[PDB]
C-alpha cells in the first residue's frame, strides 16, 4: 500500500516544513535546512507507506526558463521505472509503486495575480500528474485578504485552463464542486513545533501577538488538506494516476 505525495513551489514557501507537519500530525524541533536535492521521505502508518517527495524550490534565479525540467525528469523517471517493472520478471506478487500520485503546488500569498512562472509550471505538471493548489504561509493574510486571494486564484486557474485535481471530467460532483469552488486552493500553515493552547499540545507558530494553530480550522485549512489527500481522495488520486497519467506516459513511449 504505497501513496506518494510531492511538494513543489518557489523556494522559501514552507514546503519542507509542511512535509514535517504532515508526518507529525499523523520528538525534536531542529531547524529545517534549505532543500538542495530531491529527497523522498517515507514512513509507515490499514498500514500505508506514506512517502513525501521534497523538492528544491525554484524561481530563485534571474532567468527561470526551463526550471521545471528537474521536477518533470523525476516524475517521468518513476513512470519509466513502473513501466519497466510492470513486466514482473521477478514474479513478485506485489509491485512497488514510486509514481507521484499527488503534487502539492505551493503558491505565494502576494495578494496579486498568479505569477507567469507558476502558471507555466502548473500547466506543465497538470498534464503529467495530479496537482493540488495550495496557498503557502496563509498566516501572512488577513481574513479579508485570504478570501479575496482564494477567489482570485480560482478565477485565474480557470481562465488559464489549468486542470488541477479534481479534474472536472472525472466525477460526488456536489462534494467536488464544493472542493474546486470553496475548499481549493487550501490555505495552509506549516509547523513541526508544538505549543500549549488552553491546555492542549498543538502544532503551531508562536508570534509576539499570538499563537497560530496549524490544525485549527479557525486559523487555516491544513486540516482540510490533510483529510483530503490522506483519507477521502487518496484512492481516487491513485486511480487517476494509474489509469490516466501513467497510461498517457505509456502511450507516448
Ligand atoms: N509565516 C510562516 N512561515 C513559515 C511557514 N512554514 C514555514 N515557515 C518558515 O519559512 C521558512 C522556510 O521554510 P522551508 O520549509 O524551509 O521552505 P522551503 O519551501 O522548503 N524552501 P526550499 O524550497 O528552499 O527548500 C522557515 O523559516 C520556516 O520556519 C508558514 O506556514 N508560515
Ligand atoms: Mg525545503
Amino acid at each position: 500500500f504505497d501513496f506518494n505525495i510531492m511538494v513543489v513551489g518557489q523556494s522559501g514557501l514552507g514546503k519542507s516544513t509542511l512535509v514535517n507537519t504532515l508526518f507529525k500530525s499523523q520528538n525534536r524541533e531542529e531547524k529545517i535546512p534549505k532543500t538542495v536535492e530531491i529527497k523522498a521521505i517515507g514512513h509507515v502508518i490499514v498500514k500505508m507507506k506514506l512517502t513525501v517527495i521534497d523538492t528544491p524550490g525554484f524561481g530563485d534565479q534571474i532567468n527561470n526558463e526551463n526550471c521545471w525540467e528537474p521536477i518533470e525528469k523525476y516524475i517521468n523517471e518513476q513512470y519509466e521505472k513502473f513501466l519497466k517493472e510492470e513486466v514482473n520478471i521477478a514474479r513478485k506478487k506485489r509491485i512497488p509503486d514510486t509514481r507521484v500520485h499527488c503534487c502539492l503546488y505551493f503558491i505565494s500569498p502576494t495578494g496579486h495575480s498568479l505569477r507567469p512562472l507558476d502558471l507555466e509550471f502548473m500547466k506543465h505538471l497538470s498534464k503529467v500528474v495530479n496537482i493540488i493548489p495550495v496557498i503557502a504561509k496563509a498566516d501572512t493574510m488577513t481574513l479579508e485578504e485570504k478570501s479575496e486571494f482564494k477567489q482570485r486564484v480560482r478565477k485565474e486557474l480557470e481562465v488559464n485552463g489549468i486542470e488541477f485535481y479534481p479534474q472536472k471530467e472525472f466525477d460526488d460532483k456536489t462534494e467536488n464542486d464544493k472542493i474546486r469552488q470553496e475548499s481549493m486552493p487550501f490555505a495552509v500553515v506549516g509547523s513541526d513545533k508544538e505549543y500549549q493552547v488552553n491546555g492542549k499540545r498543538v502544532l503551531g507558530r508562536k508570534t509576539p501577538w499570538g499563537i497560530i494553530e496549524v490544525e485549527n480550522l479557525n486559523h487555516c485549512e491544513f486540516a482540510l488538506l490533510r483529510d483530503f489527500v490522506i483519507r477521502t481522495h487518496l484512492q481516487d488520486l491513485k486511480e487517476v494516476t494509474h489509469n490516466i497519467h501513467y497510461e498517457t506516459y505509456r502511450a507516448k513511449r
